[PDB]
């Protein structure tokens, strides 16, 4: 029990990238995030990490040589020659060309496999990366914004000293890719709460329980519209609570996209920020080495108030709801508070819809020896 040691990664060059005009990927909430919590102080409580750029060799332990040797070429004066590459690899429209994209995925890709190498070491409890969580990135395939799978990387270095290790995707979307990377193994169990019916990326249907060997070991709990903290918290721990016991794995792996808050500009739930933190508190209550990551996100100053908060509830650490000055203030009036307020927008998922969809999953995991 108690408090914990936690080891969180941040590279102050990460919020210089830009994926350009109106495009809603901000990496500047990771800047954002962290001056934040250097202001509240929470630097005294934990180590913070700068993190390695990740190599090709690194990356591909699980993406294709070819597509990892595009990404570390293609740049904006050159895509008029890379043109069937681009849309082989989904390059060059939601997953646009950049100045730094290989950098950035460096920094992204190395804060979670660090993290990663950090809990095999033992020498940590937690490790946090706000950078990375890229849930959708696939072997030869960038998808969402994501172009690297930092998840998938990290988790292959968990398994090296962990026989089980869980993921778990807080994220408003499926974490498809992570899902795909282990839909055939019982050495990783993916578990995904996500908004599901013509919406992104359309897959996670609560009957994609995973294939041979994997078979029960990917759970999905697609939901509506509108989604409050109360309807969440009534799902989500007893969902956990009976992973952990029937899947009883070593090492746990959160992705803490900011994108199911009340809010959100591509989102459509209404989470607050304790609600979203919740998460976070059930899964550290489990004492297991966790591995908290970023993703979506696009009220940036929500996504600041939320990686701040579950930063500080990692640490158990009580932080004031009036904000500390920093140099983001502007971005959190008119109110200046940590906390935010749901919205008048309707729950479209009913408490018997959750009940049902609760009793679905608990069938699956029965399932496991
Ligand atoms: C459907 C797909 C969903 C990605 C969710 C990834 C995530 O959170 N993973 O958890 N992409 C989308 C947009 N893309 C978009 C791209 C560029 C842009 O700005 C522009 F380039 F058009 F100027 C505006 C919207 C939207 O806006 C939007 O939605
Ligand atoms: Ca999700
Ligand atoms: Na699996
Ligand atoms: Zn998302």
């Amino acid at each position: 029990g108690g408090k914990k040691k936690v080891c969180y990664y941040y590279d102050g060059d990460i919020g210089n990238y830009y994926y350009g005009q109106g495009h809603p990927m901000k990496p500047h909430r990771i800047r954002m995030t962290h001056n934040l919590l250097l202001n509240y102080g929470l630097y005294r409580k934990m180590e913070i990490y700068r993190p390695h750029k990740a190599t090709a060799e690194e990356m591909t332990k699980y993406h294709s040589d070819e597509y990892i040797k595009f990404l570390r070429s293609i740049r904006p004066d050159n895509m008029s020659e890379y043109s069937k590459q681009m849309q082989r690899f989904n390059v060059g429209e939601d997953c646009p060309v950049f100045d730094g994209l290989f950098e950035f995925c460096q920094l992204s890709t190395g804060g979670s496999v660090a993290g990663a190498v950090k809990l095999n070491r033992q020498q940590t409890d937690m490790a946090v990366n706000w950078a990375g969580g890229l849930h959708h990135a696939k072997k030869s395939e960038a998808s969402g914004f994501c172009y690297v799978n930092d998840i998938v990387l990290a988790i292959l270095e968990l398994l090296k000293y962990h026989q089980r290790v869980l993921y778990i995707d807080i994220d408003i979307h499926h974490g498809d890719g992570v899902e795909e990377a282990f839909y055939t193994t019982d050495r990783v169990m993916t578990v995904s709460f996500h908004k599901y019916g013509e919406y992104f990326p359309g897959t996670g249907d609560l009957r994609d329980i995973g294939a041979g060997k994997g078979k029960y070991y990917a759970v999905n709990f697609p939901m509506r519209d509108g989604i409050d903290d109360e309807s969440y918290g009534q799902i989500f721990k007893p969902i956990i609570s009976k992973v952990m016991e029937m899947y009883q794995p070593s090492a746990v792996v959160l992705q803490c996209g900011a994108d199911s808050l009340s809010g959100d500009r591509l989102g459509c739930f209404n989470l607050t920020v304790k609600g979203h933190a919740k998460c976070v508190e059930v899964v550290k209550t489990f004492n297991l080495p966790l591995l908290m990551l970023g993703g979506g996100g696009y009220t940036i100053r929500n996504v600041a108030r939320c990686w701040t908060y579950e930063t500080a509830v990692a640490l158990d650490c009580e932080i004031p709801n009036e904000l500390p000055y920093n140099d983001y203030f502007e971005y959190f009036g008119p109110d200046f508070k940590l906390h935010i307020s749901p919205s008048n927008m309707t729950n479209q998922n009913t408490p018997e819809y959750m009940e049902k969809i609760k009793q679905r999953l608990f069938e699956n995991l029965r399932m496991l020896p």
